[PDB]
């Protein structure tokens, strides 16, 4: 891609809803050229696909947490502590990571009652699981990972 | 909302794309209702936007980092603090936890070199930073924050 | 409940030996009514009973610990073990919690030795327990849980 | 005190609310004795006083919190911290301990955000504060301070 | 023992070779009462003996440890493995101490190899020895165990 | 010295008051050689002295403790700390280490209060201490540090 | 060896490929004795070897790592490990320390790929391996392992 | 570079003195092409010198360490830190790393003494060093730096 589709996609990953006209008068080039370039982008995998940002309140997801995994080391056990934890309803992000821990995942319930219930008791039972440490988020101070072009 | 809104929402939170044909088909309800329901849900702010959903690969990010940082305690450092981190280029994600860590933050950046310079030399030059930890990721197993309802 | 029976409450928590009249003739309400209200909030089980506040000196009980107890993880272990320090005599406080220990137990007991026959040499040889580090307690700043309304 | 009074004790601490009658029937002593060594007990200070036992849930206090902090060393800092904290509203306890923290402290509350706005907004700016670690209780298994007599 | 005991017994923990002579005429009481008394202590038990005091460089013992080590729990592993690492030679100091650690040994050796072969390979083949942390002393500042009052 | 000096101090370090005779007869040398050679330890500083072995219980030292300082980098501050530690009645162990702690240091006394007031706060309000982490001794499994030669 | 063989390593050090006239007039000997001296230095195993100082940045080796490697204790567990560890193809560095931690090591790798294939993976299936955590290195301040004579 | 060189620079990171012919003939090419190819390689600073492998061991290099340095946050603090880390004489390796600590240091010694005066009492006067943390080294099971292709 070029300098063209880097400013076309600085503007798709903060809004995805402007018109055709208005990304191509912005950007100054012919509609038609832009709409070629945008299927091209998708057709190329640089853009998977387009999402409604969802308001994680309006949800009453209240009960947001960061939790440091460590598996039990040998055989495959860390690549499938990995899938297990991404199949855990509630948490949308699993990291691998180089530290003390092995894992980080990222997850969101409406309660304590549900984060214990669907994630810690669960996480507490999958065998290559040597410790778990929870910390609360008390603050979202910022969560735009759709930002990738800054 | 009613339960009509989840399903709506648990479509739009995969995908925005689609006609409202085939979601008002999925769903069963007339396309005007929908429409309907659809401009109300962002009315109200449960549905604060729709992004286009880009591969951070595509963009070279290949520098993940989840940094942790301690902040001096006193004044209003951790306000402060929590700002000056969420203005960093690179930085999707600050979180305000209990722990050991005030802060958690998520960033990106195409290479070491970047990731130095944009961000680690200004965290360690931030006058309410009393230390930081950054934990490399070496694989992102699950990024999906865009799944709300599950 | 309503703000006449928090009023009531916040009295009882700190006395529970006052007269209908003193309480009634404080509160501006008619004994009769107050008798009732106490009653009310007895069978809802607000007031779940009365105690007599024994100072622990009185009974030598100065080794005063915290002790956090990280569990083998898997299976049923953390409600089992939960149970079993619960069950210790002079523990009067187990709560499970998030971050780098499962449980925090309180205990207190006359002398080191009573503490290391009935409680440690207990823990350490309970199964489900991976290990345990104690926080001798060398001054009670303050300990009042019975004030539950501040 | 005998071994009469501890069984007295042991009554009154589990329950206060008894008759003289009750308990002079079951320790087999006479009313006037049983009543004279109670009262003897107060005097001596063996009894503080006589408190409801009110349950935490029926006031929605459904954020618990066990906060360890560490104190800047030197001067008479941490005399003067004990009792800082000890004055925070929702915090019932407070203990100096032995180990690589200075303070244990133990608190309640309705909501996260009036645990952020009572309690750990406050204890960020206290001076003699060097850093706090607080764990939040998902589960209380047992707390029960008024037994003493096990 | 009385305050002369105590007198006598400050003077014996630093010199034991006094005559009873200078030791009777310094406390001011008859050299018979004297050595009563002193036959008293060690009837007793007080005095367990008399040591020569033996500088270790002298014996170049140049290679001084600090071990802290971690016991795997359960069975009678504490108490097998404390009397365990007492056996061990160049070990004179034992431990078993509240806090992350279970024992702390005191040891020394002529060089680093007469450690690695006498003390660490020894230890980590024992099996109720889950971890050790070995601290080196690089310096004495002072090490006098034989000063019990002060 | 010689494999001689060392049996006759492998001797004295367990126990001083054997008779020249005993001692002569055991190693088999005369008891003029005997003395010469011990008398020649001594001049050389190889025996700085002879000490009563005195049992700690006997005087009621039952709180013993090892406590890691952390020091404040920079300036001559370790050299003075570890000299101010030293002064600490109580005091008989101070050692500088390689590690995450600055000094480990060795005390006793007959309570908590004692502990508390002799040494803690006196250690909190030195100004290059940076923070102090104290294990409590439970129990002694061994310290016979008068043993040099095994 | 004498203060003329310390004069010549300390030239050899830094440049081995100085000619025997360059470094005999330099030391001010004859090149016949210096001659003699080198083979001495090579014979009696001083100088093991001379070598090509090669930039890893030339080969891409930009992923550098120092990890450290906790053991499982027991058995001939160390020594087994030790030697599995320094048989890792980018493995340069393998050090037994005293500490937290049983090995560093000393890797290298073109990218995070090649580590993780390489390296941690392999690593992370080695039996006698209990946990791993692995520090990146963001920049070489300086590594200059061939200069022993300082 | 190409094949051709990556064989010519595996021969010399292991043995640089071998004869153009010994090379020449292993790698089947003609003398005066490696020889240009070495020159070559020398001036793009692939191959930035040649040096004496020396054993630490011939030098009296007992006192291996491996020091973790944490720096007072801010300023310019990071870079200036690390360079008077690597200007202490018996350093050799500096790394600036992701994690806890924000240096590691790697430096020898003849002895104890050495070290500490040499390094340790240096180090802790630095201005900018926060604190450190040294794990000594009692055995390389492997240390050749030399080997960059692998
Ligand atoms: N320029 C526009 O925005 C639309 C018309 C233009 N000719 C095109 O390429 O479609
Ligand atoms: N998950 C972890 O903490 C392990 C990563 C660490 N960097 C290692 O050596 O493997
Ligand atoms: N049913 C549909 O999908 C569209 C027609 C329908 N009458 C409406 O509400 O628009
Ligand atoms: N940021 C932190 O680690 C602080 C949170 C911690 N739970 C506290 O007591 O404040
Ligand atoms: N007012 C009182 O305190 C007692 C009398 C009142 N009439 C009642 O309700 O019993
Ligand atoms: N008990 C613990 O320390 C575990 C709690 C921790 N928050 C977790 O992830 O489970
Ligand atoms: N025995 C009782 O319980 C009450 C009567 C008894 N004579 C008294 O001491 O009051
Ligand atoms: N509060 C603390 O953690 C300090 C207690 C610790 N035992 C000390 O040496 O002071
Ligand atoms: N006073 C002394 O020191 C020795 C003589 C004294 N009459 C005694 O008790 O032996
Ligand atoms: N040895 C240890 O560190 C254990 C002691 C710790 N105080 C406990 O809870 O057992
Ligand atoms: N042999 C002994 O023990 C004493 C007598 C011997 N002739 C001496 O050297 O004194
Ligand atoms: N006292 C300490 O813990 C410091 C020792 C540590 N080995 C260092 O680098 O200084
Ligand atoms: N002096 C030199 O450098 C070479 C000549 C000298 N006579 C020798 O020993 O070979
Ligand atoms: N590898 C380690 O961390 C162990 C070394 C530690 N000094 C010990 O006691 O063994
Ligand atoms: N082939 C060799 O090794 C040397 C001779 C060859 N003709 C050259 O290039 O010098
Ligand atoms: N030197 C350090 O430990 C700091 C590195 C750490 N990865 C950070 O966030 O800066
Ligand atoms: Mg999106
Ligand atoms: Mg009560
Ligand atoms: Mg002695
Ligand atoms: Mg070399």
């Amino acid at each position: 891609m070029d300098e063209i589709d880097l400013r076309i996609l600085k503007i798709l990953q903060y809004n995805a809803k402007y018109s055709l006209d208005e990304i191509a008068r912005e950007i100054r080039i012919p509609k038609s050229t832009l709409s070629y370039r945008i299927k091209k982008l998708e057709k190329d995998g640089v853009i998977k696909g387009y999402y409604a940002y969802i308001n994680p309140a309006s949800l009453n997801l209240d009960y947001i947490v960061i939790t440091s995994v460590k598996a039990k080391y040998g055989k495959n056990a860390h690549v499938e502590l990995g899938n297990k934890l991404a199949q855990i309803p509630g948490v949308w992000g699993v990291y691998f990571v180089l530290g003390d821990n092995d894992f980080i995942v990222m997850a969101r319930y409406k309660t304590r009652e549900e984060f214990m219930e669907k994630f810690l008791e669960r996480v507490m039972s999958i065998p290559e699981v040597e410790r778990t440490s929870t910390q609360v988020v008390v603050k979202i101070i910022k969560e735009s990972p759709n930002i990738v072009i800054f």
